[PDB]
């Protein structure tokens, strides 16, 4: 039969209440507020953490401040190893009432949530990105988020603790906490290496032409959305390389421009024309390794006939010192993808090459060049082969 | 006087949260998961369906799992004929509660809620899209969500069915279930005829340069979301127009290059100099024809003075073989509107024209072009006026 | 301890459904419908508003129609003053109910909710954009939304209003309501002033180049959201600078291209080449001016190292008639920053500028200029320092 939730003979339920929250969500899940570390409540025997409120499939936590610590966690058996520290919903438990609603001593003991330490491997068989409560296929009925890092020393110390911000909404992103910015930089100037092709440097680190003969690695203002992306965690792809760690159609845009750009000088030879130069830049994604999201988790495999690079701008070298360059395009990205953008173009100087002999300011580089990666749409149900090949 | 909702002594009533699910669901109504056709529990006097879950105007409805056949619509007298299958809600109607919360034996026989069969004409008068339950100026008490076109043969055959894709939340868009993407492709080529002004084909097909004399016709990936936009339904602007579902203020991204790009050479006649020839591509709209939209219905008339065509890049070819170009636009569009991409030049290849003599590979032709067709506003209210003319 | 809030045996709260709509609302408050001002119902005594829903921190207020007047709202005492017309929430206050549900007689006095008249000091230090009743560190128990500017006369008169749109969830911002576009314009024409620096004006006249010796000023079609931004109050910039009222990451798109662009000409002594001329587009922000946001409100601090100027395309002309160009960008804006667009180039039309000695159509000019400003993001927590300076 057909059955109404919202109807007037309808009785509204905690979980259709939490589905309804979920959505509001954009099914996404995370602390709304507060939840840190309290280092100052924190011994060899406890872990203590901040008031705040977070919201867990649909399900609303609350941590009560009163006269600190607001919380504390048992720490005792915890020694010589890294562990996750969770909040969880077990809904096999049950929630213990007292008191009664006309005295005015009504108290739950919330057997359900739990703030506990869970080694990767247990996070990951029941984490909230992965697995759900309301899920179709596979429902759960122990779903958890991890807060931090947690890594015990000797038996008598205080822990080492790193925040997992992909857990936070701290900011940025209220208002639609599922999408948004993804990366984005500020303008940045970078030397083109003598090769065919290479990679653009986006995780804040450029090659800066500072003189006619040098140009030194210098820092540009950065900044990565943790739940959509993170920088590539091997030091060789780090520069480069973006691990994406969500699902979805993406927005990049890119504006720059190729300064002391080359070309054929016009001659009589050549009938005093300009021999423009080929170039190209191109974004590519490549899912080759496996496990470089967050937490080592498994990468999510993309449809058959997937796109690898795609062409951002195609052009000839046009005679002139500086010529910019836009452009603006929609690519499919998966959880465990490396994001990165190239610039390609011929070897020969005197021949096909957009670059010249030069080094330093004197030499071929992109000027004034800046990006922004955005999460515009998702890939799930039938978008996954329809939008995911391209 | 002045009412407060959601206030401590306020009672809230089942339309309250109807009307804020539907608010949370962005004023879209459609199949959340499931209600699919089941063909193997279907006869010449049944239609089956799977179970799902679906929000009408801020109502949950739901097609209970058991044992299936989860749900059976009776198909008796129906022959001959195209009919639509309807999810109604009626408001006239009465819910018959049964048994009591207490025992556990409270179950509600939701009369408000049909699986029918309707006509064009009928579904069209009573059309979530259209017409609502919570309308300030016409509120209906019957509202109804098309899932698929049912074409009924002789009496004794089972039916063939078509999905109405618009009416489920399948994927691509959840989270910003009524904006997001609405139109987006893959690179392409496409071969530049020798007229004045030519669409550029965005729906999936293009006239790729494959040799030195001759171009195809070949597929290209592209995707559309349905509750968006829709493919010409007429085969001579197939290739070209798309006609927009939803009234908006849509923006328009468009980068590729134009290769073997014509221009008059330099010559001493003319001081050794590149005579450039102007090109422009434009977006345009054109609301003559009725009646595009899904289920032939009304077009929404645009206010007085609307755009109707839009210069995205305007320029002259520059001497290169290859020069690229990039645009980004907000654009107004409206329900039944044709929308389309447009190429315009010259027609003296000697004097005034963008293109050149060649065919295939050795002409002028579009390369690397794609766009990306998203709705980043609506046209409710004051913005109909303000916002919808340009 | 960890507290439940949607959970089996939990109590759903006023405050608790109130924090799950406005949620809802992407944190935004304001009128959703109606509850504009009633002249016809409006003397010297009273002043009349018609029915309508607005929400105000998630709490839902409905003015009820009836017979009209659909609510009154005592002048008596003002006199030759400008006073704001507000909605507001007192928590302080107590909902007076009457009769029983059991009978058809529940009614309830919401002594929580007033109509009343502020002066703007008063307003700012209650106004729900600044305050909130759900503030973590400073919960308030009254907040307001101001609905209307009315200057009353000499007594016996009617007074004159002016709707503040900023508070009215008109059109445009439905199912994204604190973000999606601020400012967007149609294409534009407008003649570059023989200067180095210049601002492009963004506001809807631009001084369009109508014969081969005169330009005119002109108006073009431009559309403004009253939330995200404002025309500047001051006469001096109103042609060139918004005031930006929310603090956010946006997204600036421009496209157009450089008409009669200046250039070297290629001589015998040059070896028959080109001379470019370097020109660059910029954004920029300006925080100098204190109180340029609506109400004269505080300015919001940007971070330490905050940028001023940002390059949005920097070329040189390439010896063509007309050059396109296209930037797409993600800024970080302030609640009182004014925005705007500089046009930069040199003053020697002989050496390195890139405009001309001409005026009207035979001068360099903008063509085809339009852009589209958006909130793409915002700037609560970590965001502002990790964000805000870029
Ligand atoms: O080209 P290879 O060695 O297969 O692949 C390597 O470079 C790619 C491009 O940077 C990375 O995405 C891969 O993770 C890495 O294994
Ligand atoms: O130019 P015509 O014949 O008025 O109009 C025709 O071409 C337009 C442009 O493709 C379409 O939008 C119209 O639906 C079609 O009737
Ligand atoms: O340059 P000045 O005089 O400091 O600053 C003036 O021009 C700026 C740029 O238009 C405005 O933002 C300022 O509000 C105004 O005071």
């Amino acid at each position: 039969v057909l059955k109404g939730i919202n109807f007037d003979r309808s009785i509204v339920t905690p979980e259709n209440e939490a589905s309804i929250l979920d959505l509001a969500m954009q099914n996404r899940s995370g602390v709304l507020d507060g939840m840190t570390i309290d280092i100052l409540n924190t011994t060899s025997n406890q872990l203590a953490l901040f008031h705040g409120t977070a919201v867990l499939q649909g399900y609303g936590i609350e941590i009560t401040r009163a006269a600190a610590p607001d919380v504390l966690v048992d720490t005792t058996g915890q020694s010589n190893e890294t562990m996750l520290l969770c909040l969880t919903i077990d809904l096999n438990q049950v929630n213990v009432p007292s008191g009664t609603v006309g005295t005015n001593t009504y108290a739950v003991d919330y057997k359900q949530i739990r703030l506990e330490f869970l080694d990767v491997p247990t996070l990951l068989k029941q984490y909230w990105r992965d697995h759900s409560l309301h899920d179709l296929i596979d429902p759960r009925r122990v779903i958890s988020m991890p807060l931090y890092w947690i890594t015990f020393g000797q038996t008598g110390t205080t822990p080492l603790y790193e925040q997992i911000k992909s857990n936070y909404i701290d900011g940025g992103n209220s208002g639609n906490p599922a999408y948004g910015i993804a990366a984005r930089c500020e303008n940045f100037n970078h030397f083109i290496n003598k090769v065919a092709v290479q990679s653009i440097p986006i995780n804040g680190v450029a090659n800066r032409p500072v003189s006619s003969t040098a140009s030194q690695l210098t820092n540009y203002k950065v900044w990565r959305n943790p739940y959509l992306c993170s920088q590539d965690p091997r030091d060789k792809f780090a520069p480069d390389n973006l691990v994406i760690e969500e699902d979805g159609i993406y927005r990049i845009d890119i504006s720059g421009s190729i300064n002391i750009a080359n070309y054929t000088f016009p001659a009589s030879g050549n009938s005093w024309r300009v021999g423009g130069r080929y170039f190209q830049i191109v974004c590519a994604r490549n899912s080759s390794a496996n496990n470089l999201a967050e937490f080592g988790a498994e990468q999510h495999l993309p449809p058959s006939g997937v796109w690898t690079r795609r062409v951002l701008v195609g052009e000839y070298t046009a005679g002139m010192t500086e010529q910019a360059f836009s452009s603006v395009a929609t690519i499919s990205l998966f959880k465990g993808d490396n994001f990165f953008l190239q610039f390609e173009t011929g070897t020969n100087t005197s021949r096909d090459s957009a670059y010249n002999n030069g080094y330093g300011t004197s030499g071929t580089h992109l000027r004034n060049f800046s990006y922004t990666l955005e999460r515009v749409g998702d890939l799930n149900g039938t978008a996954y082969y329809d939008n995911g090949t391209f």
